[PDB]
């Protein structure tokens, strides 16, 4: 028995939350400075970047909360890891595996008894569910739009 | 036209490599999934669905005149989460193709595609529902062990 692997693994997967919006950070910078002539898109996206580093912020104070750390390595790893319609479907796959992660985050925080953490991790969830919604709802305009300027 | 058309038949096309990449990961996720009897039993169902869905795509590439592109076909937690995300990346590429099979006016393969999405995201929603119990599962084995 160890209880306490529980723990660390819930440790692990907070750090692994950290790297993953910093990953977020660079994708989302990245599309906004790439896309041109898809206003709403791109404005949802640089949006969607503002609000990102807001959930770094409130990640890191559930780290402090847990007298723990970011990975450097990790957050530095992270960040190494047609094209509208492409790109688009692959922003929703990005928040897909956001929401899939806090999901289980809950989970882990609920069995460490982390409950003072709950209500920002639900925060964050929410605010990813909110792009990914936004970008499933516009896939279908945007890839209209290229078809039609494809001609 | 032209042009639109044959965006909308390189898409077919993605979606079919896409849905032999799915075959093979799902073949591999079953025989890993040791603890979860009722999430491997769910993964060998979408295997069956999923084998289907390529027999699918095949008859709309045909009434396309079309072919698949040779070049384009050929723990738990994280493994959970990682087929959740192939799931959705279906679910957007589907999403997608309607749109686009709408446009170029391959109207008649709507319900076939649609009849895909729809387990598509059938079988994101029962991931997505599980993963708590999943992860729960996953730490109480952490401790026994
Ligand atoms: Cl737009
Ligand atoms: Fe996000
Ligand atoms: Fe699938
Ligand atoms: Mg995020
Ligand atoms: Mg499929």
């Amino acid at each position: 028995s160890n209880a306490m692997n529980r723990i660390e693994h819930y440790h692990d997967w907070l750090r692994d939350a950290h790297a993953m919006e910093k990953q977020a950070e660079s994708m989302l910078e990245s599309m906004a400075s790439r896309i041109d002539n898809y206003p709403e898109l791109r404005a949802r996206i640089e949006q969607h970047l503002s609000e990102t580093k807001n959930q770094i912020v409130q990640l890191e104070t559930i780290l402090d909360r847990n007298d723990i750390s970011r990975s450097v390595i990790k957050d530095s790893m992270s960040k190494m890891a047609d094209e509208i319609v492409k790109g688009s479907i692959s922003g929703y796959v990005f928040e897909q595996f956001e929401i899939a992660c806090y999901t289980s985050l809950l989970a882990a925080a609920k069995n460490a008894g982390d409950t003072a953490s709950i209500p920002t991790i639900e925060a964050i969830l929410n605010e990813e569910k909110h792009m990914a919604d936004w970008l499933i709802q516009h896939i279908p305009q945007t890839t209209e739009k290229f078809l039609i300027r494809s001609e």
